């Protein structure tokens, strides 16, 4: 029933300093408490962009489109803009390098019907796959908010999504971003154009996932107005600034 | 059948420059080639000590003694020498902190028969469980060499051990030590005793596991004579010095 939230506007300074606007949403699993700088934007739905690689990988694995994390998806020989895309990949490296063509191929093999069914089963954002089956998450109807991403991520973390436990374990392994002796970050980045509303030429960068600690899990979903195009850099820095500020990860 | 090894004594400087003796054994998976500073010690069998948490976790999970990585093993209320042991644990934290009492309880639930059967099925070291069912890896008959650890680890990495794929995925998750954008280290430390002619006990520290790269896996198993300085820290430092020397991981 009732969810505990804390609004801490002081995190806005991490965005303003970097000449940006954004939202950081955190969920403390043990305490069942959420923290955000912006309760309105925490609840504003956007294109997931490459954060859609998480349900996309889950569906592809569950349907047998992807056998395991080691299966090689050979480069189709077409030179694309990102050098790391122009080579063979497996699920781990396709996630790590956000290799859009690999995921577009998974989408096509999944198909509209199964893709739609699965997103409804995952209760994923607005569950709308309007547009091309191989690009709806980049330029179609799918919309998700930062709080809805956390909601989805919490199910994935707990192996509660309506796909096999194995599919969920493989995707969480593919999400592995950082680990040291204090914490483990399992997350995915996304960058796309604002199609939700009439905000032309602007870009929405995401960073969604979680921080595993010895005795707790801190889910996060963040998005910001990108000052440039298609890259990260700042996202992780702002999120880590918030996590350090909140005494979650050490300084 | 025949195993290719390269002996590189130059790594001895990483041992001597920390006033220690020991062995680093590496296995390049793609090239099927081994590298060591000491071919004799690479093959010398020792008590596995806490490196035994790897087969122990696999057996406990496969037999249902451990349901999953989140199951809480409550502290038995007995204050032990290591503060982190005097608290509740799950499989992740029990591995991370080498919580011996948690593993001793698993061992007792497993039993001699199933423990013996499983170690023979894993072709684990000398497969001898002589001594107490809950301490044989600390003060019993079990012996394993650095090359035999690599042999075991390679089967685990490939999900080739005669336990479920799930058990193997859970243990590899529990082994997660470090990850960044270049590599992933999944490993386990151990500290065993050694009988000396004087009547006391010398300590032999282990660090076994692997380094996952985009396109290769470097297995490692190291052991050294533990000095009266730091303790644990050195093992990782020496291994990382070797991995950096060998151009496996960046500086
Ligand atoms: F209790």
């Amino acid at each position: 029933v009732a969810k505990e939230w804390q609004e801490n506007k002081s995190w806005n300074a991490h965005f303003t300093e970097h000449k940006s606007q954004g939202v950081v949403v955190l969920w403390n699993e043990n305490k069942q408490q959420g923290f955000t700088n912006n309760l309105k934007r925490a609840n504003q739905a956007f294109l997931p962009a490459s954060t859609f690689k998480i349900p996309n990988s889950l569906i592809a694995l569950d349907l047998g489109v992807v056998k395991d994390e080691h299966q090689v998806f050979k480069w189709d020989g077409q030179t694309r803009d990102i050098a790391t895309w122009n080579r063979d990949h497996n699920l781990i490296t396709a996630m790590k390098y956000s290799v859009v063509p690999v995921y577009q191929e998974f989408a096509r093999q999944i198909g509209e019907a199964r893709m739609s069914k699965m997103l409804h089963a995952f209760d994923y954002g607005n569950e709308d796959i309007s547009g091309n089956v191989d690009s709806f998450w980049l330029d179609g109807g799918i919309r998700i908010s930062a709080t809805e991403q956390i909601s989805f991520l919490r199910k994935l973390y707990h192996n509660k999504l309506h796909v096999s436990e194995r599919s969920q374990r493989i995707v969480k392994q593919a999400m592995l971003t950082e680990a040291n002796g204090d914490y483990i970050i399992r997350a995915k980045t996304g960058t796309g154009s604002l199609s939700d509303a009439k905000g032309g030429k602007a870009k929405i960068g995401w960073w969604v996932g979680w921080v595993e600690l010895d005795d707790n899990v801190w889910f996060f979903a963040m998005n910001m107005d990108m000052p440039t195009s298609d890259g990260l850099g700042l996202r992780q820095a702002i999120t880590k600034e918030v996590l350090k500020q909140e005494k979650i990860i050490p300084f």
